[PDB]
């Protein structure tokens, strides 16, 4: 069964309780809400609805929600600041990419360039500025009421846009935190050459990374795009953090129900480059296909994960543990590994070796209950208590064999901290059921 | 520099020599010369004026003369008007290839779609645009009914999935341009519609009846009968071309990445070349720039391990030839840039050439220089990725040339090899004189010695 | 701090307190108790010496009841004359114990002599002085030609070198120096001549009835039957002694280096403890200092693998003990510093302890701390050669005490572990309190968890 | 059978035709000539004697002239009485050489005693019998405390365990053998007490000056500034010999092991070869089979990974001079049979070299055929421990001897070799002809091409 998993943006046309359980079914995990439309009460419901489903059907799912973030739209520019920031050599571009100008001269409320290329320029189009830093907020007063709507719901994620620096990220948490959102993830969404520069920095701010491939394309040099999202792909492996790959999924089902040949390749090759979910936009938001979408993704998702292999070879202790935990677990061939969290993190750090068996988390917190649905191949699950090392061994077994994951005589690798605080993994259990 | 070599698709918006010279000079290294087109007046200038550019310029260039193949295509419609099929509607074959057809039926060019299809099967019309499945069959007719909707052309191409379709491997026209090919001395001959090993040995016993036996011969693996059997039709070629845009086609969309992996992966085995070929950068028919989903699709060809990638449309006809060419040879230089040697029932010649790149390495050589014949040894090679460029020294004018197919190699045509210590003498002259590497630069040297052509078993570590 | 245990042999020079603690200090870790000497009394008090000075000290120590053995002998000569013994002369020996021999026949303790023998068989007498070749075996007689001069003298021993001999498990004098072995509680039971399976087992019974089931078995391997039997001797038994001079007098010389080579390798694997033991610095019964060659020896056999070394002569009966144990006790240390951990069916109790190893040395840990309630887990972490000592904690005696023989482990009695954090606890205070380890040091922490005795299944990683 | 190679001292009761080719037939490889005793006439017979028996016989050997060297010893004590020198008591020794001594003083024959030594230095006579410690040094007088009983007799060796002695390297009657040793064309040089670099600069200058520069300088080992100073000693020299008893009695006995193991390690390393020296058999020169330890400390000197071990008083002055070759023998072929290739700064011939090894273990190959000028390419190849065996091609006549003393080369003198090609040729009929490999054996041949003597750059792999 499937291991990596799917973000699938919904609106107006898939929000239904009986729609978003057809597409849990077909292999929906977590909800993507982009607020780049709608108004709240609508949003609102659209959470509700997936809660009852969640309720009426005991499946579990995560609550994502976008954020827009910065934009910048003779003609008449939205960004007063253009004319400051900008500067004489200069490569403005509009409308992803497709013309670009150079700077020759500035005066007072105007940029004045040369046209370097020839194209059609349109309304409302957009303006790149490659190089160049801006200084609009990472979190505008405007989107603003959008993280509040999203701390008041209660969000597991927030994907933020247009993340240039470590900066930008601090200011969105210090956002959630001024709101009792304290406890949301965010996912960094790297769209441009400056947060591309900034990535590392970017990535021990945030909780996970967006891999928005289109987005950052205009920005940079084509041949540069892949290995873009292969090293962040791969640095986010590393540092125990979720990944979504993006932008340009399958977008040709918003108009077909069956997807490119080289749409499936390239959804495939993300994967493979080491994702822990694959995103859909408009495709389940907007087209005519959506649970055709989710299906062909689940199909591509489960071919994909199937033939991949586990990946063993200052030195930590989470790290050696949870690494020994899973070269043990597939030495002894075991279906399993049963992991205790509070947060999270050793779900996580045991999944960065792409272990061949499942990870059953156990929390007995429900945000990181939720949280671990958008890692790959782990199934959480909220537990009442675990209240000592051999009880949690003892509880994890009755679980394991509870959860059809495992049977009797399977062995099963259980995972935790004892005597530790909250970020350690410090112990390794083998155990037969 | 790049490793991996550019098949360029000419049409006659590129086949003058100055444009030709343009080509090899952003990076083209295989002329391809599409008989599903074209005359042989036409084709036959378009290999002079490579054969004066390479003479003009002393570069080298290789020419894959691709065939055209079975096919089996839908005829006419009612004054040539395209027809509205429908879902749930009854739409029948026929093979009467003079009935004029409409939305109710058409004629299709194959006698046997009848005895060979079957009620239940599906049947698709211009490439997957429309599909269908069978619900009768009766004299000369297909009985079907349409899944989806969709407009039907004239002379649109039927893909049969599963179905062993009975036409030959060569077509009426393609004997006569294999035999033309034979007679232009072309280096490649690329295959249509490959589905066993007897497919195979049918093209390489036309050609050999006809002074072609030195021409290497690249099967298309173009559907799900030809990759069940891969290996069989693999052992009986010299090379694959991957055809993406037609396996797409003909299998499910999840299995075709993995059929891509899988192919290059023991083409790569078995020392023999694979080209990936459709749906390169299609897009530059029209633009002048790729997509991003375009120029990922090939970086990760590359990284899968091909020799070669191809431009088709874009190099013969698209409105933008040599910025594809420019482009595509960039993302070749940065993806190789990046990859590494993968040098982890014996075999004499795997043991030296692994050994060489292995120690190659290590020392830091700049160059592998390599004797061939045949170029089996470069090919040995070029098995373990080197970071060293293979300079290949054969006295071979054939193999100098489908040498130029081989990732990372650079074929040099010698007078004469004369012995062993011989070797290591001129392929240091020729290694200096390269430019591709200098004084005190390290130089693995592989050959065979006391050994017949099949074999490469001696390794030389030389201080230039 | 050396990591292989000394086992050292107590007579009536050393058996004192105050030599047993400067011994204790030196390096001694296991009092060896061979029976071929002294009463029940002189061992009683003996292992009374032992056990005060551990009550007074808090060392710990282990004793080692080492059998006698059974044995053919020569008996006694005319007089009590030794006789010359001339190459190439007739020799006879005589089943019939009333013949007072002389220089033309003996008799010897064995009544099944003749029955064992065969004629080409070499007999062996008095440590091999003298080699004879039986060339008749008639009646209660064996007819030999004699190899070699040499004097034999009374009460000689006989080696038949290569052949089975059916002498018991265990002569008399034996099996009630066992009950002697039981009441006194000893640790391990050494058992003497082990040539098969079944001389195991008998052994085992033995203790067994007389309330001695918890005695280690320790069996000598001492000639080729043993040899042969190997692995289902040590099957059945829970350790080896190493006899090398004795195999010397048994097998080519050239085979008993890898007769001890083998025979720590596999007890090795199999989790037991072996005791390398004969002629180890036999030259200090006399002198100081021990060889050069003596020296290279023990090394060597540390080197092999040992969890423990012999001193016998020596120590119990020589003029230099205390210095034996000293010498011997810094070829230990200075041996033991150089070697590694060795890391490369698969169970659980080895996949967890080769983890445990493993991941203590890539964390630098001082200290491995297993919970043990019978020797296992700390002998199945052992294996591995760690660099880290092995704090080993039981609630049960008799393994702590017999864990003082195995290789680097520290063994420690305990009034209870209630759970797996418990023992986390547990072993971070006794950790630190130990002076192994200090605070900031990593622990790793190895013990069994909702498991059976048995089983070796969790391992934690600690900061103390 | 046995790769290990064998030195034999060759004295009086050995030195005949006869004899010697029986050592030849037995395992013997070197003739070791110890001057310390015999005139020139002696050696210089038992030099010719072997030389016939190779010549009449077509079996190789090397001849090695071990120097007396350097040396303290106790002079003559008064009537020629031996005096019984007490614990405690007060004892000094004389620069003095007037002085006939008694139980308070003897003289010494080394001038410098007085400066050399300091106080609290300990002082050694007769090898380590009697012990001493300095307290006081006054005139020519270094006055002592005697720390155990003995007789000292005169004439007696003197050895001061850490302190450097400065002697010089060569003794006058040294250079007069050494001198006779170039004479004779002797193939080595066993140098003795080689305590630093300048030493060995110095003897090479001595054989260079007398025509035997191509003669190699195997350095001994003998005390603790030797070891301290080993890496430019070896460095300096073509070889090594490690002197075991000396460094016993000079250097703390539990080092003595390592001190060795460390020395095997680093000449393998170097590619020059090492031979493992005293108290090996030294029983056998009374009795006809060796001790179990005896043979333990061989094996284990083999497993280290020395080209040779040597014989002394056994096959010099021994009784069974051919019976210790003989268990030698099966000694080596028995330890050398068990034992594996070592293949597990960037350098050319150690990659050539290791490669060949490897991919004739992976080919299985009996047979390593190496081209040499000087023995390096056959020391090169060896340092891996090849399962095959080197056959060593040369047109030198001195390097086909050198190179019977590496462990498993069989040397062989060819007429010349022209060319790269011409070797391969000639190696194959050699191999065949050699009766080591047979047809359809793959055979790995390695030598240098179109590089100086200095390089080994070319491997080739030939089936037979």
């Amino acid at each position: 069964m499937k291991k990596t998993k799917i973000v699938c943006t919904i609106g107006p046309k898939t929000e239904s309780e009986e729609m978003l359980a057809k597409m849990l079914d077909a292999g929906m995990n977590v909800m993507r809400l982009n607020f780049s439309h709608g108004d709240y009460a609508e949003h609102g419901q659209r959470i509700q609805n997936l809660r009852n489903v969640m309720s009426k059907t005991g499946k579990t799912a995560a609550i994502l929600l976008d954020t827009k973030g910065p934009e910048i739209r003779m003609v008449a520019v939205t960004y007063e600041g253009f004319t400051t920031d900008l500067s004489v050599g200069n490569t403005v571009l509009v409308d992803d990419g497709l013309i670009g100008m150079e700077v020759t001269a500035i005066e007072g409320n105007k940029v004045i360039c040369k046209v370097l290329n020839n194209g059609d320029l349109g309304e409302n189009k957009g303006v790149n500025l490659p190089g160049v830093s801006i200084a609009l907020p990472a979190l505008a007063e405007k989107d603003k009421q959008d993280l509040i709507f999203g701390c008041e719901q209660g969000v597991d994620f927030v994907a933020a846009s247009f993340i240039r620096k470590r900066s930008d990220v601090i200011e969105i948490r210090e956002h959630l935190k001024a709101h009792g959102g304290e406890n949301i993830h965010i996912i960094s969404k790297i769209e441009n050459q400056e947060g591309l520069n900034n990535f590392d920095e970017i990535l021990e701010a945030s909780d996970g990374i967006m891999v928005a491939r289109g987005d950052l394309g205009v920005e940079i040099p084509v041949e540069e795009v892949i290995f873009a999202q292969k090293m962040m792909i791969e640095k986010c492996i590393r540092a125990r953090k979720v990944v979504i790959t993006a932008t340009m999924m399958l977008d040709s089902m918003i108009k077909n129900p069956r997807p490119t040949r080289a749409e499936a390749g390239d959804v495939a090759n993300a994967i493979l480059d080491g994702t822990d979910a694959v995103m859909l936009s408009g495709e389940s938001a907007k087209g005519k296909y959506p649970l055709e979408a989710v299906s062909i993704m689940a199909t591509i998702c489960e071919r994909t994960d199937r033939v991949m292999n586990s990946r063993l070879e200052k030195l930590r202790i989470t790290e050696a543990v949870c690494r020994g935990a899973v070269e043990t677990a597939e030495k002894l061939d075991a279906p399993l590994i049963v992991v205790a969290t509070q947060g999270g993190k050793s779900a996580r750090a045991v999944r960065k070796y792409f272990p061949d068996a499942t990870i059953l988390a156990l929390t007995t917190n429900e945000k990181t209950a939720h949280q671990l649905v958008l890692s790959k191949g782990v199934v959480p699950q909220l537990v009442k208590e675990i209240t000592s090392t051999d009880d949690f061994y003892r509880l994890g077994k009755e679980l394991a064999l509870q959860s059809g994951l495992a049977h009797k005589g399977d062995v099963v690798v259980m995972v935790s901290g004892a005597l530790v605080p909250s970020g350690t993994t410090n112990t390794a259990s083998v155990h037969v059921l």
